[PDB]
């Protein structure tokens, strides 16, 4: 469970495609940490694109 | 009887042949002592490699 506040005045991203490598194809990137049954962790990145 | 708690995130050692002199040939080394008929103490080393 994660919350976000946003700005209504954010322009549309310029990068028409999307790639995790770039830093423009998305409005903003966050991440979350999760665990498996064996204990070792994983990280999920989330990208907001207007 | 000895309980050891191994780790999931232990990377594979580097030195492919097993050597007790190079610490990078095994993931972990543990020791124990046993006794004989004479009464002298003998130490065993057990080496864990993933």
């Amino acid at each position: 469970s994660m919350q976000i506040n946003l700005n209504s005045t954010d322009p549309v991203p310029s990068k028409t495609p999307f790639s995790v490598s770039d830093a423009d194809s998305y409005n903003k990137k966050g991440t979350v940490t999760v665990y498996d049954s064996q204990g070792n962790a994983h990280d999920m990145n989330v990208y907001f694109v207007k």
